[PDB]
């Protein structure tokens, strides 16, 4: 067993709250937003060794990325923007820090109860999407 037990499995997006308003503050333009904002997007979170692999799959776009806790890489996000990630463990919450052209905008996510809640937080503007088993 390991710390992302509880993690682990997949995700389907059960609610959304602010996320035009978290699109908007992070620069995605009009026509991403509307058809983004539609996406009831599934998250499969997985991991191997060290590896943790978080794939989304919707009607959008497909992403996966994979990673080590602590180490940079290279991700090119669902709007497009490619930028320089890292992603840690912090008090059992997976922080998520994006940055790009001077930028930057943390995800975390977190399991509460039977839900997988995640917060995307761009300069004071918060979206919570909240995610439960499929
Ligand atoms: O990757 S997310 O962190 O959510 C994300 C973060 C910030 C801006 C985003 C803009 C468009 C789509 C996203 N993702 C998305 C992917 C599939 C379906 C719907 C939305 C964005």
């Amino acid at each position: 067993g390991h710390m992302c037990d509880a993690f682990v499995g997949t995700w389907k997006l059960v609610s959304s709250e602010n996320f035009d308003d978290y699109m908007k503050e992070v620069g995605v333009g009009f026509a991403t937003r509307k058809v983004a904002g539609m996406a009831k997007p599934n998250m499969i979170i997985s991991v191997n060794g060290d590896v943790i692999t978080i794939k989304s799959e919707s009607t959008f776009k497909n992403t996966e990325i994979s990673f080590i806790l602590g180490q940079e890489f290279d991700e090119v996000t669902a709007d497009d923007r490619k930028v320089k990630s890292t992603i840690t463990l912090d008090g059992g919450v997976l922080v998520h820090v994006q940055k790009w052209d001077g930028k930057s905008t943390t995800i975390k996510r977190k399991r509460e109860d039977d839900k997988l809640v995640v917060e995307c937080v761009m300069k004071g503007v918060t979206s919570t999407r909240v995610y439960e088993r499929a």
